[PDB]
């Protein structure tokens, strides 16, 4: 019961609408009152056991289902936002887009329709694409990001800073948030890493981006990142992924 | 609380109370190999019994200078489990991850010899798995570590292989028997092009005398493609996901 054909389990989670959505809050250090949450996707097998994320994420690609799962995630997110601005909550969701989605001319038209249906507050959704993907497909990244702006969505680049000249890719994109890569967060006891981190963050602030620094695993890491100038932070010390959007912002 | 905490503090205490959990994911032979082979994976529960996401505690470890201590905990507990799983007809081999902090520590190798001296394991019971990026950043220490492992009758693997500028260059200077191909090569295998690249890569690994391991077998169609390509070993949830027990039927 810790095995299965993940490609078939995915084909059917889709058909029973049975993925599980999790939410990991993004914490504002500089006065953002939104309830920002990153959306994460989980999958259970028929026997109710969780399939390792790396495995079903790789399955989804092996099956050519990435884009179709993105649409399920987007529609269910749109749903939840509609149901959450129901109360006072200023919820904002960070939703991942696969490379397959990025390369797809059809995403934008499709999205415009769904958003119209839902009638959500503007700037309710942020689409997050990896640095590697934006860099592979700069032209499509450029097209997609301008498009989102017309729809009153925002964009984020994640795993930022690992490429040789990472700020170049940002030249023609419309992106408000930049989530720095996890590697920058390691061993900040070494003054040199504090400086690398600090200059990355300052360079981002200089290009007028909002920095998001992940993997805050204790209060000292949090304090260090606050001093370094981080706009937002995320990590288990604040809250790990949860099935509910119940974080006290 | 239920789903938050200071993971650095949790790690420091987990180390002291031995309350990490080891899981095992079978590495499965297509070329007969006698062994039960398992990859060792580390899990962590918070004090309230809820699982801390591995990426979060692996980062916490690096943030607190605890990576090598965690590796040593895993090694000792892996040695322990092997000696016990020997209590049966199980010719088990374990793949154990080494962090870049361990790879860099010249203290590692003599410490390893003491750990092994005490446990009386069959030779070639442990394979130490280093990522390509780590091996490539620290090639001198990887050369030294891997020659040393052979002296200790251990083996070595490079994982996420095939992503660096010239992947086969690093291999010239290391003592490594297993090569675990990066998952990037296992995508879109639907496409004949990607099948041929993978097939070629595996063939080249064979030429260079390495045993290839291909991860992310997520269905029969993927297994089917990999079979054809002559992979020495495979791994994935379609065969068996990580489990708390070494009870796969090889
Ligand atoms: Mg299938
Ligand atoms: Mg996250
Ligand atoms: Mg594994
Ligand atoms: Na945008
Ligand atoms: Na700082």
């Amino acid at each position: 019961m810790q095995r299965g054909d993940v490609i078939a389990i995915l084909q059917q989670a889709l058909e029973t609408n049975s993925f599980r959505l999790l939410f990991q809050p993004v914490i504002s250090l500089r006065g953002d009152s939104h309830e920002n949450y990153e959306v994460l996707l989980r999958l259970l097998n028929p026997q109710g056991q969780e399939v390792p994320p790396a495995e079903f994420l790789h399955a989804a690609k092996e099956a050519g289902l990435a884009e179709k799962i993105d649409r399920w995630v987007i529609l269910n997110s749109i749903k939840l936002l509609a149901e959450h601005r129901a109360k006072g909550h200023q919820t904002k969701l960070f939703v991942h887009l696969s490379s397959a989605s990025l390369q797809d001319p059809g995403l934008l038209p499709w999205l415009g329709v769904a958003l119209k249906a839902a009638r959500l507050p503007p700037e309710s959704l942020v689409f997050q694409i990896s640095e590697a993907d934006a860099t592979s497909y700069l032209k499509q990244a450029k097209q997609l990001t301008q498009g989102l702006a017309t729809l009153h969505c925002q964009a984020a680049i994640s795993q930022f800073g690992c490429s040789l000249n990472p700020f170049n890719a940002l030249k023609h994109l419309t992106v408000q948030f930049i989530k720095i890569d996890g590697s920058f967060v390691q061993d900040l006891n070494q003054v040199e890493n504090q400086e690398i981190l600090k200059g990355l963050i300052a360079e981002l602030h200089e290009q007028q981006k909002l920095s998001i620094v992940p993997f805050v695993e204790s209060a000292s890491v949090l304090a260090t990142l606050w001093q370094a100038g981080a706009t937002y932070i995320q990590g288990y010390y604040l809250q790990g992924p949860s099935q509910a959007m119940d974080y006290d912002f």
